[PDB]
């Protein structure tokens, strides 16, 4: 019965708008102007970077960065605190998918270790457009090129970001789209370790079918959309994968940098 | 319509019987499960592997165990072998396939030499189970077990595609399937280089169209049986990505003498 797809689609939609603070209907409202209400402040060098830190709040460093914790390791330790902080949203939201708190403790955690971060990228993209991504509640916009004018290692953390960002956008997904796709994601029987593999596979694919409904519902000429969607979940294990050992590089370059243990927990250079 | 999805699914199974010597059918024949008569010449052993190697069909080398060109090196050039034939087969399908042959030449090229390893593993589950795999046009058996023992480079070079062929022949497709599948893979559209992405993923969306009316008629009674398929891709990917990282490291193995050119010349890396 569709009818039933349609309540767990509207279900794990109100979730999602429960759990994620910023949404992308209003990232893209912000990004997308034709505001007076809540255009952001723009960082594109190191001065506007300086003023940043001025009419929005920014525990880190204005001034000089170099012989005081560097502007680069400044940005990622804010990265850092702002995936923990997603690990959070994202466990909540995991909370909510029916059968997922009655599966063996031990598969809740294997779930959420292997899923966390490829969520992470794909509300990253909500949150981008070729240009930048916007930051701190959405009342900041950091620029793609200064990004990737950052020190040697840290210069290309972001980039295959958006690279993905403005593949996967083009899709026109929106957040009613993205609330199934990411139980989908969190759902995979197939992640390393996994204890009880059909309870979670049969908790997958009543959400697979929840998704193709949505999205032929809500994308009526869209065609092949559910199999687009899916594919780009090659591309997220990529941007994984791909961040892992560029974090194994900054571990040896810089000794004096840490790494948060909720992070360092859920990696494994898995 | 429905009759030109039937058709295209019938034109890409025929193309594929065709084109392919060992149908699946025909492997599964031979592996787990009798159909008694001509029983493949099992390689489980050293001495197995010398006598299968000197009664098998194998034109290339003969054994010599004994300060000469290792076991381990003359079973991983022997796929090699295989490898370079089986590109030629999956060329020949790929023509096949409605509008390829119309892409411009050097995206014709792109699709295939970025998308043949992917082939590869995907249809050399069809001749694997968790113990072994069908070698020489299926006249032979190597186990999974003499695999893995192989010299410390070698022991780990095939074990992650019996553990992709594990999973991905849970999902018990056939030749029918496959046929199609296989042309999705070959019609990507994110393959690096490519010059005119649009008739590409115009005729992947009309092969995925196929592949998913094939999977609904062939397999009514598997739900989602399409979502899990496309989902498999991520694993295919790995798989790829992590086979041309032990290879680059096998050229940290082999190398000097004058002698065996022409030969790598005709291998290179595929
Ligand atoms: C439901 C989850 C919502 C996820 C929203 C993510 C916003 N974000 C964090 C993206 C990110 C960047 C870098 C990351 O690297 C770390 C922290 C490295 C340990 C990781 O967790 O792998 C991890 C995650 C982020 N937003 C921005 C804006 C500008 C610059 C950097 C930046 O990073």
């Amino acid at each position: 019965e569709s009818a039933d797809l349609r309540a767990l689609a509207k279900h794990l939609y109100d979730s999602y708008i429960k759990s994620f603070p910023l949404t992308k209907a209003k990232a893209r409202a912000i990004l997308t102007g034709k505001t007076t209400d809540k255009s952001p402040f723009v960082i594109y060098d190191m001065n506007s970077l300086m003023m940043g830190e001025d009419k929005i709040k920014f525990k880190h460093i204005t001034p000089l960065q170099e012989q005081s914790k560097e502007v680069a390791i400044r940005i990622f330790q804010g990265c850092q605190f702002r995936s923990v902080e997603a690990v959070q949203e994202i466990t909540e939201y995991a909370k909510s998918i029916p059968g997922f708190v009655n599966l063996d403790l031990n598969d809740q955690v294997t779930l959420l270790k292997y899923g966390v971060h490829e969520i992470i990228y794909t509300m990253l993209a909500s949150l981008m457009n070729k240009d930048g991504v916007l930051i701190s509640e959405g009342q900041g916009f950091m620029t793609r090129e200064f990004l990737k004018s950052l020190r040697k290692p840290f210069g290309d953390f972001m980039e295959p970001k958006f690279e993905f960002a403005v593949k996967f956008n083009a899709l026109e997904l929106d957040d009613s789209d993205l609330a199934i796709f990411i139980a989908v994601i969190i759902l995979s029987g197939d992640r390393p370790g996994l204890l009880n593999v059909k309870p979670i596979e049969d908790i997958q694919d009543n959400l697979l079918q929840a998704l193709e409904l949505q999205l032929k519902l809500n994308h009526p000429e869209s065609s092949q959309l559910f199999a687009k969607l899916l594919q780009k979940m090659t591309d997220l294990r990529q941007i994984v994968t791909e961040h892992v050992q560029l974090l194994q590089v900054i571990k040896k370059t810089e000794t004096d940098m840490s790494l948060h243990p909720l992070l360092q927990e859920i990696y494994k250079d898995l």
